[PDB]
């Protein structure tokens, strides 16, 4: 149950609204349209409060809708502030795509976090012409995902295509070697 | 239930076994593997009884599996006897494909029978590459069906593709003009 | 149901197979492809036994599939023997259509039988153009039915269209006055 | 469930199920809810028995809660059409269209066992849709009741007015009461 | 849960739910399937914003698969009725009445993010019952498509014949393709990010 | 889902409570008893605040219960203020009945709005006399609705009966021509 | 419905028992244990009637259980008679594996028949040790299937592994080029 | 329902927000992503309030998702304050993994609390190669968990593997001897 | 349920929160982890308010999870304040165990309350060794419960084992005679 937080009671908020106060956005669920619209609004709200201060996007999500993921992706690239990303626990599907889309040099993963990449999933039923339409669409969607992943990791599109043909699980250090993140966040002091 | 008929001498058969004794095969249900396997067996059995007498295929079917329909189609083309076809009631999907596959000049429809043609149906769920494999296969299947329909009707492949893009209902008279059947069977005496 | 068995020589038959020996065919259920295919076969079998003796079609049926009914209809008109019809209990939908398809002068109903006429039922779900295709098809079907009903009853096509717009229940006497049957079969005893 | 009876005959061992054995003695069992399948089978048996002998009586055993009105009329009209007298007897219970067919037997040959029950009521139905569709259904079911009440009046001797009151609600009658009403001619007293 | 935003100002701390904060900047979120409830809320928001200021632009964010055609026309007719220009932007996806409403924004102020997708198609429906009932439903859904195609032709500049052919089946367009087609006026590009 | 509006000069309202402050009532759902009871209460509250200022009824509804619709209709006719009506999106069944019940000259429709008229729907299960009771009640209700519709539109009762036998869809312009509305509201400026 | 066949009635059998009389076995369903046990018994019965006469195995099946398929495979290889195979309509999964296991030179397909090859499918749920057990088992099963397929087609195991990684659909002529069958059965005369 | 507590001055909190005011975090349910995200946020919020005061993590949980458990585990190791842990009632699966992850010398269990350890669970359905990918991943995950448990308890990897092969129930006293906790909290005054 | 609200100064609280102000905790439902965690928190909160004043635990509960009950049990024995217990209505399973866990001399029941004791319930489905593990665990659990019950009632462990073999219903007076409570709380009025 979402706990209520008391600052210094004096002032009270739910935990996630208190995070937003520090310019932290929680992407901690499956990505559907509602989740994306919320995150888009939060990003635009933070830019309006300060168009130069970094924003922090916490990712612990199995992914979800590709179009919903691109709503968030395009909003990240449109705003002025750097958006840092960190994988907490797990990032798969569009979750890991967004992790890789954080400001260059500010993409992180905790030491035991897991990153998964794969090709998109879909579906089609009906006449042959309708199956062809869905196939052409999902294949075009895969090409768009692979091109951007190639641009943000430094790997070739051919390697991205090969490495996502099947479910591919990466450790935090492996995600750094791959170019999906920049640093494995080490503990501060203790 | 399936009635029993007596008769020549006093013999009792179920009505459909009696039909087979006159070299008539009833394709009167949705086409699945079990239906196709039975019809293939009946066709081969009739050819073994007499390799020169015509065979008669009665079609009142909404169609079904494409591969099951081709099992029947290939057996018709393989055996020596002519296989006559007649649409009674309705012939759709592979049912109308098999109606058009009868012996040239021996494909019929009763006056108020209906013929429907359309493109094949299918599905696909999974990774983008699995969707592509499923789409490529169903498109090849549609192309295979359309080529034969072009040969059997005399229409161009372009017209077959356009006319099967959506559900197309044809009257018996329209089916003859289209080339799916040769004659509308008219009431005798 | 528990269909009783009758014994006669040396022949035991279920009650319905015994009927066929007298050239009587029972149309006593909803009309589907299975029922139509069996009745078409029975009609052809009876003609092969004797191409001149009348056949008798008993009808106690709510109707059913239009194409299944036409399989029977066309087989009736194709074969040489006269096919008499009689409504027992109720004839609705394609059941009353087939009742009216008997050899003229040999269509009957029992005094308390009911006949119902009405327009065909159908459905359509999908794109606008798919709905239009299904509508044009079921309208063409209704015209085909009304055309034939007009020929076999003597009513104008416009009258048939009007009387079948809604469910229309007819007594045996009214079915005769309407032209659906030729005579109400009355008891020749008390 | 249904036992088989075997009898040494002229042409050798012959086997019947108990219900087919009853039919060989011109006994027809109406012992279930009346649907189209039950009515069509009973219509076929009545015509078969008349073809075997057009003057010998037929015996219709009734233990049924009733059912479809049109199915019941298929049996009713077949009874009135054939030449042989059709006797009726209620065993256990005859309700709805069951008691209608019980009263439809040959005059003087309508019976009920001493503890059998007879029930009469008005027809049941349903209707869902536009107002004009409900009107069509209401007119039809009301016509059906008038038809049923008229024949019941002819079969029992009671006026149409009394039939309307006595069938407005479920009305249970004893065997003696049924005889009294005219639905049956005599209550069958124990054979010796 | 819809998060709450705190605005530290020259007087202190103010709290709104995130969407009420969007409305304060004259931004309306069309981010779900379009049913009657969604349309009635958006119609109310458009009328409220015009009452607050009849000349400031309004911004309609669209990430929606579409839905009811009559619900979408409630929104369309309110956009055209009010005085302020209504800008539209496709975020993520605009399909069915979603892409129709995207094309209905003020001319020159219809946008899409670079990776957003636009889909156009013909309306969907159903019908079950008597033949004359099927005919009525078919006539109605076909008239609705003529209406949609007529307005879509006016908003895009394409002919009604081309729109009919291009919506016969599901048609997916990229942002640039939506601009070339005339459904949007500009692909909103990132300034250096 | 329902947004809250912040209005300068310290009040926060849900959007529908804000509409009521402008004497606007939203009939935007299927009409059941709860919907009617709330709308009746709103109408009485607005009259108590001001007995001469117009009230505005927004209609985007598929209709619903006839008695619930008449609860709204009778309250409209009872109160002193004029009740203007406008069809936005769609008005069918009791929805279109209430649209035509607005103050004469103040019944509107947006240009692309749809109006649907039809006869009432119902059901009946049981004894023959019970179905007769249900049928008599539905026909009475139809007459009532038709008679009022005739008075509100100027069309004869015979034409209303014919035009509502089946589902009848009308454009905004067709609704004006029929007399169900007075004006097609055209664009401010535009 | 399985029809009854009358020879010269005189003698009557169901259609499939009449086929068996000609040493024809129908593999026309999904392969489960019951189907395999039946076919094993039929093969042994035919060998007992004549240990030198060819046997004919008709295949129109989507496949099924791998162990059930190997029951049939091993019985084919154990008996003395040649077992001819023919793809009728479709053969996939173990169906196509059995098609390829027919006597060399007597493996056929009708011209429009389809052959599909793929890797085996399975499942596992539970502790990590149990998932490992199922994985090792299904991988071993794939190696056994690929080795035999390599022996009966002439292709290398590496090529079989590559070509079955995904669903692979072959035409009759393609199946012959691949080595899964020997001849495409052409029509005899007409 | 969650009770409301009053109190110092007159202040009202729900009982769990009152716990957080004393730097106590309740891990009292099955561990899914939503639970982990909330606990990660509470840990970071407490560190922002005071980076030197201990934090107290109450555990009464059957466990749940392994990745969600590691989200909590990594946040505990990342922040500066010591995070104390105590098992109340029961700690199983990732719940017992997190109990063992507390600050050295500050991992507790009430006397009648239960600790269970076992290997991770999962599933897999599809082609042989998909089953292999799923098995390889869950085996790597089990190896990752076992390595940390070895470091946190002092037991060898061999013993951890044997002791988690099947469901293993431990008493509080047994959990201390095993090295999963440091002390059994005994009743005071 | 509709929990009423009481008002008092200036404080409005639901009836259960008002109870806590008097150091009364309500254990009035089946015992699950959620209920246990809340009661543990309440106990610690009350001790933090005053480590010397008695706490009062009302019990009207069918029991539930054994581990959840022990969370409460151990918290009761850990804190300094005495915890009084009283059975209201019924205390069964872990509910009667916790009733017996109150401070000696301060365990009560209302005159017509019922107490039930019995052995724990559990399950086990799978391999022989898995069933043995679950059996040994639930037997160890029963010994732990019987050991403590023996200490707090004064009965031998063997007597407890015998009396809990089956469901055992006790009156308030019998619960006192058994040692589960210390006194039957009688009315100090009429
Ligand atoms: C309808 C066309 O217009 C689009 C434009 C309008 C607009 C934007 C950004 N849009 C582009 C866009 C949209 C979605 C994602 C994205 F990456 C860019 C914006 O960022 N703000 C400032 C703000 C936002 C949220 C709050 Cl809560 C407070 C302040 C703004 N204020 C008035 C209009 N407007
Ligand atoms: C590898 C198997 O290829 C076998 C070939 C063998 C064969 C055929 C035809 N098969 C080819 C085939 C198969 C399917 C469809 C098709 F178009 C051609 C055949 O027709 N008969 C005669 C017969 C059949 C059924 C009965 Cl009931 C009685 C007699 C026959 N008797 C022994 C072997 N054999
Ligand atoms: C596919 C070509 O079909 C032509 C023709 C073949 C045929 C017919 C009738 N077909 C036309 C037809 C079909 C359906 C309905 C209809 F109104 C007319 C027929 O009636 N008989 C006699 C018979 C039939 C059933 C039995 Cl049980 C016993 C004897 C017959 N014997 C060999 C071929 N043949
Ligand atoms: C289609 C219109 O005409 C039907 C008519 C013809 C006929 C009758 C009586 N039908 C009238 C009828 C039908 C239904 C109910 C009813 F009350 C009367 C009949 O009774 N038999 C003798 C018989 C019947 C069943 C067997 Cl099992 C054996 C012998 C007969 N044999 C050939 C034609 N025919
Ligand atoms: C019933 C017939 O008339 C309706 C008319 C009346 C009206 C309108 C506009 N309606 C037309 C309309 C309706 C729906 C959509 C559309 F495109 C135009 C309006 O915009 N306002 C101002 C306002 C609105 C919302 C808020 Cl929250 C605050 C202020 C207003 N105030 C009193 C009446 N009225
Ligand atoms: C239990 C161990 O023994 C096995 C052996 C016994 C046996 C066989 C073959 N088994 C080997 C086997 C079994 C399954 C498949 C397979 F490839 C080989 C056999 O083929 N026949 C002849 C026969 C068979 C079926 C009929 Cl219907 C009539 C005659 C036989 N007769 C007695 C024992 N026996
Ligand atoms: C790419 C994002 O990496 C962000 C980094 C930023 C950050 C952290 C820690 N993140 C790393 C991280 C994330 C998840 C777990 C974990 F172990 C460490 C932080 O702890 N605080 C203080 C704070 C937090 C919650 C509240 Cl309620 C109030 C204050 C903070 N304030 C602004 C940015 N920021
Ligand atoms: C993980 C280490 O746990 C040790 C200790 C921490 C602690 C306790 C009790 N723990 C032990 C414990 C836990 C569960 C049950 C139990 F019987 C004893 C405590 O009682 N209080 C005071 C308090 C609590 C709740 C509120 Cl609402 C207000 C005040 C406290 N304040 C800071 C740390 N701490």
């Amino acid at each position: 149950l979402i706990p209520t937080v008391i600052e210094t009671g004096e002032r009270a908020y739910d935990i996630y609204s208190r995070l937003l106060k520090d310019r932290i956005i929680m992407l901690g669920s499956q990505i559907d349209d509602n989740v994306a619209n919320s995150i888009v609004s939060q990003l635009l709200f933070l830019q309006a409060q300060d168009s130069e201060k970094d924003i922090y996007l916490y990712i612990n999500s199995p992914g979800g809708s590709v179009t919903a993921g691109f709503a968030i992706y395009d909003t990240i690239q449109h705003i002025k502030p750097d958006v840092q990303t960190i994988c907490i626990g797990m990032a798969a599907s569009m979750g890991s795509f967004l992790l890789a889309a954080g400001a260059k040099g500010k993409r992180f993963a905790l030491p035991n976090a897991e990153v998964m990449i794969h090709q998109p999933l879909g579906g089609a039923q009906g006449q042959a012409t309708e199956i062809e339409i869905a196939a052409n669409h999902i294949l075009k969607t895969r090409e768009k995902l692979n091109r951007i992943l190639s641009e943000r990791t430094g790997q070739s599109i051919e390697k991205i295509q090969k490495d996502t043909d099947r479910d591919n699980f990466l450790t935090a250090e492996e995600a750094k070697e791959y170019g999906l993140i920049d640093e494995v966040m080490v503990p501060e002091t203790k």
